């Protein structure tokens, strides 16, 4: 019932995500120096700390806006990897996996809360 409980779902999740080695290359925004043609692929750059600064600021309004973002994180990788084998792609692939796993039931229960207290 609680509209508000997604918020501190999506922290634990988010350090969850940040103690798990697969998070390592996503945590911090792609450095342009080592990837220098990265902004003439990648039009909307996106990273953990981003995503939990953005949470932490109150500027997600809804768990489905912070979604967006973390599917940015996984669709930046993909977009911008040479190969399907890369270790930094494999990596977001297993990071997702566990990141989908997770917010299901986050995303569940906000859109369940807020059609009660719409009825
Ligand atoms: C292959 C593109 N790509 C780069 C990163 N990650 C990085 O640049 C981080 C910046 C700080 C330490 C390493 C993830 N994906």
């Amino acid at each position: 019932y609680d509209i508000q409980a997604w918020k501190k779902q999506c922290e634990e999740l988010l350090n969850l995500i940040f103690q798990c080695e697969d998070s390592e290359p996503f945590r911090q925004p792609v450095d342009l120096l080592e990837y220098p043609d990265y902004r003439d692929i990648i039009d909307t750059p996106m990273d953990f700390a981003t995503v939990r600064e953005t949470l932490e600021a109150g500027n997600y309004e809804s768990p489905m806006e912070l979604c967006k973002d973390v599917r940015l994180i996984f669709s930046n990788s993909k977009a911008y990897t040479p190969s399907k084998r890369s270790r930094i792609y494999s990596m977001s692939l297993r990071l997702s996996a566990f990141f989908e796993e997770h917010i299901s039931s986050v995303l569940s229960d906000y859109k369940s809360a807020l059609r009660f207290h719409k009825r």
